[PDB]
């Protein structure tokens, strides 16, 4: 069936503890709480979010981008239009 991800999509974002995990506890919660994921790791210091989607209900790369918004910046893969 699926291949690698044709059923499911995996994004091992690296995020930038800002100063010291100024929150990161909020965080835990916001990224358990993504709807259509299927599987859900956070790691410590870099907080290299690693969940595990299904490709049709949202993406949670961007709910990583208000992440990184409020401040704690995020080192993505998915970066297609600069790779080449």
């Amino acid at each position: 069936g699926s291949m690698a991800q044709a059923g499911e999509v995996v994004l091992k974002m690296k995020v930038e503890g800002m100063t010291c995990h100024s929150c990161t506890s909020t965080i835990e919660g916001k990224i358990g709480k993504l709807q259509g994921v299927q599987r859900i790791k956070v790691s410590l210091d870099n907080q290299e979010a690693t969940i595990v989607y299904q490709p049709h209900l949202i993406s949670v790369e961007e709910m990583k981008k208000q992440i990184e918004a409020m401040g704690f910046p995020a080192f993505v893969k998915k970066q297609p239009k600069y790779l080449k």
